């Protein structure tokens, strides 16, 4: 997996991308790595923001599915034509698979002006694939067609770099032990948070609130998104812990920027065993992101908890699809100081962990 190390690139707040080839002869494209969606979709028209795009006319192995797909977001939209072609990852496993590809023909607020990627690789499950679950996601196709193990891992380092290890784990990318949390349901990478601590102090909330209406691991989101009831209780604790300096209310809501005082955030995740949990701890260096001007990278959510780049950059994260579990370990590349470091600790005794999940 040595060749897969350092295969991710990107710009701060614009996501992480991997190099991929599509078609015959191979057309090179940079593709956003997204564990929060399930579609493989690439720019296929000369949009002004794009360095390059998928040209189906040049591909002898392209097959038309004669179906369209419309994907609206809360903050964006893309529309495309469905098809299949041969897909390879140059700095991944030495294999070529026939995968579903949505040729993006129309979009709004999807591509980023100034970014170096022109497509999205949805690494989540078929349940949330569009138009429906019959459209097989890329990784499902990869595992079925080859001998690549049903597992991938991500090391996102805080312009930016990282590693996507496809089909395995690179032990040099983390320190200590991996700790696993069960994937509750195979749609998003859904997990269960059982306890939240700010500087070691428990928020004293019903743990069902932490997962309302879900908690997910998402490489395609920058921020740590929390449910509003959890967010206001979390922010109130951060305000009290950072009472040394005063900050405007707009800063905490992400409406304005600010130019040891900040507390650590610990998330206890459901363990592999009954009544067993473990905790992951992040630093200010993770949730206070440079834009010196800093943006408070914790926001309220209506879709539930989203463990975005804020969480993931502190850890080496293993998406063990084969065993329906997600592993966390201290990242060997995470940003810290001499006083505090990111941590993965366990085991802990936590009762009624099944009550924390929303139904
Ligand atoms: C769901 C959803 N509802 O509203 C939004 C904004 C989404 C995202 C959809 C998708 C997505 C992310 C980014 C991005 C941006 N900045 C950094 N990283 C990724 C992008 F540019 C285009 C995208 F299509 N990935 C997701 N996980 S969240």
């Amino acid at each position: 997996f040595v060749e897969m190390v350092d295969n991710l690139r990107g710009k701060s707040g614009q996501g992480y991308y991997v190099e991929m080839t599509v078609g015959s002869p191979p057309q090179t494209l940079n593709i956003l790595v997204d564990t929060g969606s399930s579609n493989f979709a690439v720019g296929a028209a000369p949009h002004p923001f794009l360095h390059r795009y998928y040209q189906r006319q040049l591909s002898s192995t392209y097959r038309d599915l004669r179906k369209g797909v419309y994907v609206p977001y809360t903050q964006g939209k893309w529309e495309g034509e469905l098809g299949t072609d041969l897909v390879s990852i140059p700095h991944g496993p030495n294999v070529t698979v026939r995968a579903n590809i949505a040729a993006i023909t129309e979009s709004d607020k999807f591509f980023i002006n100034g970014s170096n990627w022109e497509g999205i690789l949805g690494l989540a499950y078929a349940e949330i694939a569009r138009p429906d679950d019959s459209l097989e996601p890329f990784f499902d196709s990869l595992v079925k067609q080859t001998h690549v193990p049903n597992l991938f891992s991500l090391q996102l380092c805080g312009s930016v770099g990282g590693s996507m290890i496809i089909g395995g784990i690179d032990h040099s990318l983390y320190t200590g032990s991996l700790w696993y949390t069960p994937i509750r349901r195979e749609w998003y990478y859904e997990v269960i948070i059982v306890r939240v601590e700010i500087n070691g102090q428990d928020l004293k909330m019903d743990c069902k609130e932490y997962n309302y209406d879900k908690s997910i691991v998402d490489s395609g989101t920058t921020n740590l998104r929390l449910p509003k009831k959890v967010f206001e209780a979390a922010v109130k604790s951060i305000k009290a812990a950072s009472s040394t300096e005063k900050f405007p209310d707009g800063f905490w809501l992400g409406e304005q920027l600010v130019c040891n005082i900040f507390p650590v955030i610990s998330l206890y995740l459901m363990g592999e065993v009954t009544n067993q949990s473990f905790r992951i701890t992040i630093l200010p260096q993770q949730y206070l992101r440079p834009v010196d001007c800093y943006k408070f990278a914790i926001s309220q959510s209506s879709t539930g908890t989203v463990m975005g780049a804020v969480i993931m950059e502190g850890f080496y994260v293993v998406f063990d699809r084969a065993r329906k579990r997600i592993g966390f370990a201290v990242s060997a590349c995470h940003v810290h100081d001499e006083f505090r470091t990111a941590a993965v600790e366990g085991p802990f005794v936590t009762l009624d962990m099944e009550d924390c999940g929303y139904n």
